[PDB]
């Protein structure tokens, strides 16, 4: 049989890891590959070097039936090597299971590689604090069994169902935070259940690539020379991190733009509650989905250097280009940021807060929210 590798991710963290996997394997120019990465366009110069390389759109967190046409090109026995986003794993593998169903003799699942979406997994697990995890796991395994057998999705506990793929396939999980699993006492039954099927995301993998593969990887994530250089200057550096909002509105986006500009000034103005001192060069790392929110900071702020919003913050870590201090709105990027580089984390009782306090990312101090900082200026 042939092995076909599928890389599916609507978000960004998993994509970063999958792109690394691609890079690590990039010597093989003919291994069938199917990219379903909503946030990363593989440039055409790289595309033209590979054969049997395919692309599928995602819609509603699942590949479209365009996937069937790709797969039909491989008439032999095929084994599926699948990389997914943990939070949306159930939906992302739905059409693959559907296709498998129409082709039992030829199509089988080799294994699954699951990666965290971000803070979302943790916030959702935090909400199961009061439940009997052990009982929840068994229900999940049983319901997953029904899905695999009927194609129908029905989970009493959709959060816990994300973690029971062991019962069906060889799987490896890559967690943003292993600590959460090891330290949260109510999750001890999930931890033991997972046994040897998980590991921490290895942010040092980049260091082990050859220099040409590094240049290659940088092209996939879009970390160009111009950005690299401004982060190599020899001066004290602070990066303000932006956030965004789902709420496809305007009054909310606008409000978020205003508050985030205010939060910036609390960091950068002498009268601010968060004032960092006047010995740092200021940088802005807007949120990749910030849109107008990011424009708003660049249009109204003063002596600040922009790090193109599309570049995922974790790329700076991999390339060793982390600044001295990082501050801004609570974000998935703070789960992997070295502790001594945290200036201050602000939020917009609260499970996101509970998660970060449990992980020690924030202390017992007293959470600062958006709306408690006065309008400076
Ligand atoms: N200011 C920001 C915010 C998020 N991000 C990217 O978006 C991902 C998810 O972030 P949020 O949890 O903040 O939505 C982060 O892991 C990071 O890769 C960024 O690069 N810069």
């Amino acid at each position: 049989s042939k092995t076909i590798t599928l890389y599916l991710d609507p978000a960004s963290l998993p994509a970063l890891n999958q792109l690394m996997d691609f890079t690590q394997n990039n010597e093989d120019k003919t291994h069938p590959r199917i990219f379903g990465l909503s946030r990363f366009k593989i440039p055409d110069n790289i595309i033209t070097q590979y054969q049997n390389i395919h692309f599928v759109e995602l819609k509603d967190n699942r590949p479209t039936e365009a996937l069937f046409t790709i797969l039909d090109q491989y008439p032999g026995n095929i084994e599926l090597n699948i990389h997914l986003n943990i939070a949306h794993s159930v939906q992302l593998i739905r059409p693959i299971l559907a296709y498998r169903f129409k082709h039992l003799d030829r199509v089988s699942i080799q294994q699954l590689n699951l990666y965290d979406d971000g803070s979302m997994e943790y916030v959702d697990l935090e909400k199961e604090e009061n439940k009997d995890i052990s009982a929840e796991i068994k229900q999940a395994e049983k319901q997953l069994s029904h899905y695999l057998l009927t194609g129908k999705i029905k989970f009493d506990n959709p959060t816990i169902a994300r973690y029971v793929w062991q019962s069906a396939f060889p799987v490896k999980y890559h967690f943003l935070s292993t600590d959460y699993f090891e330290k949260a006492e109510f999750l001890q039954p999930l931890k033991e259940y997972l046994a040897e099927n998980y590991q921490k995301m290895d942010w040092t993998a980049y260091q082990q690539l050859t220099p040409e593969q590094q240049a290659f990887y940088l092209t996939l994530v879009g970390f160009n020379d111009e950005v690299k250089q401004s982060l190599e200057v020899q001066q004290a550096k602070f990066i303000f991190t932006g956030t965004t909002t789902w709420e496809g509105n305007t009054e909310v986006r606008e409000y978020y733009a205003q508050q985030q500009l205010n939060l910036l000034n609390h960091f950068t103005q002498a009268e601010g509650d968060l004032f960092i001192g006047d010995h740092y060069k200021i940088y802005f790392k807007g949120h990749p989905r910030g849109g107008e929110i990011n424009d708003y900071i660049l249009n109204n702020a003063k002596n600040i250097t922009n790090i193109p919003a599309n570049i995922s913050f974790e790329v700076l870590m991999m390339t060793g280009l982390l600044p001295d201090k990082v501050g801004g709105v609570a974000s998935s990027l703070y789960f992997s940021l070295p502790k001594e580089k945290i200036s201050h984390i602000i939020f917009t009782n609260n499970p996101y807060v509970k998660v970060m306090r449990r992980l020690g990312i924030i202390d017992e101090s007293q959470v600062i929210f958006w709306d408690s900082l006065k309008e400076l200026g």
